[PDB]
């Protein structure tokens, strides 16, 4: 069985910030694989094609902006419900609606530096795993807890 | 005062997982006091009895072999509505209706692979103390801190 | 920007339980700014001030003597919408309603002992932070992450 | 086949301070596979038998009736070395002496109240698990992370 | 007895770092009992006095300066040993040559940007906590865990 | 005025054991600015030439062997002394003489699973990282901290 997926990246503000680890410990803990992770500085029209369904957003070029001016912690994510639970983790688009416990809710403030993505949908999920990721780079292995975590 | 007393049970997934310390250490900040704790691999028997009220169910045979198939860490924690906010840390029987926070929310993905078990009554916890504990196992003493949780 | 402020007080029972470290952690990682903190026992007819409008209450004197029974860490934290965002954090005014996730979820159990204040409305703040703190205990400084926190 | 075993035993002190969750949370992140566990507040007698080598000191008294003030959680741990490297983790018998890091360098103060104890030498292990444990309380599984601690 | 204190400070570069709470809890876990707290941006006058032993070095002018550049936090902890000890913990004047396990082995990189003080001696402790508080401004309380803390 | 390099390797057993996040929290708390970063499996052949040193050891193709068997995450961390702090960090080759701290010393047990892999010199540290990452992959920018990591 290949189980559901999603693309999940850390925002400028979360490496600048020093949230890198807590952000991958949390999927860790919960059970789900790491398939593919990468640490880059993503181009303008990169991420105009990542958010492109937002290009007529008045906030959209401010977005595109921040999310180039720093690096990006690029990851996928694997696991049954991975990208709705994902969601559930980050917690609300704007941190003031986040509950404590989530993402956003306990590191951040502002709906413009909300320090993480997460695909909305399998579809967007798939869409952007191919934006971000050759399918060499999706590295496929068993977590030795596998068992444990399903039945 | 005498106060009231829960059960909780690390399953196996929980142990295999590493997480018993995670877990148990939520309760002592929480400000409970632990009555009693063993260690031991339940007989499918003794499982059936603590799960009997769910014999009929279709997954009841596939429970029983989970529960079976590791060790399990037995507990008895004491506190003013231990019961009901003990339930309330786990998270919901099903860890995708869980929200991050809670033990099942943060540490683990389906419901039948779903760590940690805890009385859902004070009638069901005092039945479930009586089937994994004899009366000379839970040990009474008083917390330091006592004064500073309770008025 | 000068933005909104809130008074947090750490109450008896969180210093003795030494939680201390544990929740200002709590702010910090939020992003929000430490202005002013002292350590004080604060007396009984400061503490009438501080809770003056539930004078008529019953639980009043106890409050007013178990404020009184040790030392408190009083501070105040800068941010947007903190005066909201705090009361979050904090969970319910009875640790029996707050959610796993706050600080009250995670570290308490009783309402007479509920380790911690935080300023209900921007109105109560302005009034706790001028009882608590001289003009000169606010320290005026810029977090080097401010735009990392806020765009 | 079978590794080495150690008998580590939190004492009063940890239970007390709410240190149990934590010192467990050591053994299990350094890959030492839980064998046997207990909380049980030890008699005098059966305490005198645990310390007989030390009768003759002016402290052993003391030491009897603080181990005897309050329950014990008694455990078994099984690894590579765990005797010596179980001895490494808790730090020197004063905690004055110990680094930060170890288990007293982090949490305690004073030798009279030294938190937790574990077995000197293989010979010592094997002397106090059988003062301590029945055979049929130590239990048998395997780790599903054992081939990724040892080769 | 009347225990040993000890001066501690949180330079400007530990609260820009948002490490607060993290150093605190440090303090509070290892047992030791907070007399005085105080959050505020020091004179260079009064940081000279501070640092008068170093007037004539080489950096005097510059560690003046940086310390002056932002809020401290100002300690005083009680403790068997805690001026010793306190030294223990924080590690080596120079980060490099800190282990892990202690504050500075932990949190930073170079002498110039080292996070924190700890007075040296029980002589210096005295003379620095008259410099930084006043008598009123110590508080007296006794821990509940004390009798647990020591013997 | 570029900072030293070092070349940072979570081993297959450090992802399997859910410990990636972790790890990299240590670098990120203690100052050090992540330079480049990504998750593969390594081929055999580019392991010899990784540890082509050790190629006529006993040791030799096991090690090649458990290196290849799961993803690695390759990693370049910069600052002051990072390739000597790093190994500090590490602890030592055997985990048995790695202290407590140190990330060896409180995650593994034996020196064929010990979990990561650092340069031991700044010669090593240039040839691995041209080995493992195209120039274009490592990301410069500038930590929002830096100012209170270094003079
Ligand atoms: N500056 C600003 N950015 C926003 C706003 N709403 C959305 N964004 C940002 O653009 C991202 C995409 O918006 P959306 O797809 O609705 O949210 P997400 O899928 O929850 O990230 C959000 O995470 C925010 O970074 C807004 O009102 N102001
Ligand atoms: N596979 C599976 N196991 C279930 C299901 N519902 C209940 N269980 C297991 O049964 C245990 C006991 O069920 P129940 O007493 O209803 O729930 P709990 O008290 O919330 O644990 C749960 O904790 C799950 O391990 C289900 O539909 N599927
Ligand atoms: N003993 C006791 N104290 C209460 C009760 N309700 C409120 N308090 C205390 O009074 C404090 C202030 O009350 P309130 O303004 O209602 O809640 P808060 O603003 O959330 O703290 C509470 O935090 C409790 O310490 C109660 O029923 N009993
Ligand atoms: N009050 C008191 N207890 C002591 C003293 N020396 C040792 N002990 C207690 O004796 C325990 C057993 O002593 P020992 O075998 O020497 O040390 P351990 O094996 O490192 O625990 C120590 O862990 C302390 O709890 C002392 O000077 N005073
Ligand atoms: N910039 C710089 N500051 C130094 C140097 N050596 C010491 N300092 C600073 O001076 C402070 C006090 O020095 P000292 O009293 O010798 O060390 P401490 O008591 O361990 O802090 C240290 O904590 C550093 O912040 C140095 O070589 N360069
Ligand atoms: N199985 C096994 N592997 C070893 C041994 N010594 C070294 N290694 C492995 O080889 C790697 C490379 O060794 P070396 O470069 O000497 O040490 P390092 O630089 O500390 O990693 C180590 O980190 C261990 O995984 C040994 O005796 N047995
Ligand atoms: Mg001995
Ligand atoms: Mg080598």
């Amino acid at each position: 069985a290949n189980l559901e997926r999603t693309f999940i990246a850390i925002k400028p503000d979360g490496v600048q910030r020093g949230l890198v680890g807590e952000i991958i410990k949390r999927f860790e803990q919960k059970g789900f694989r790491l398939v593919a992770m990468k640490f880059l500085r993503a181009s303008e029209e990169h991420l105009k094609q990542h958010y492109i369904d937002l290009k007529d957003r008045p906030f959209f070029p401010g977005l595109v902006k921040y999310m180039n001016s720093g690096p990006v912690v690029a990851m996928v994510w694997e696991g049954l419900n991975v990208v709705k639970t994902g969601r559930v983790m980050l917690g609300e688009t704007n941190p003031a609606d986040s509950k404590p416990g989530t993402i956003r809710g306990d590191f951040c403030i502002q709906v413009g530096r909300n320090i993480i993505h997460g695909s909305d949908s399998v579809k967007s999920a798939e869409k952007e795993i191919s934006l971000w990721f050759k399918p060499e780079e999706l590295v496929d292995y068993k977590s030795c807890a596998h068992d444990w975590v399903y039945e």
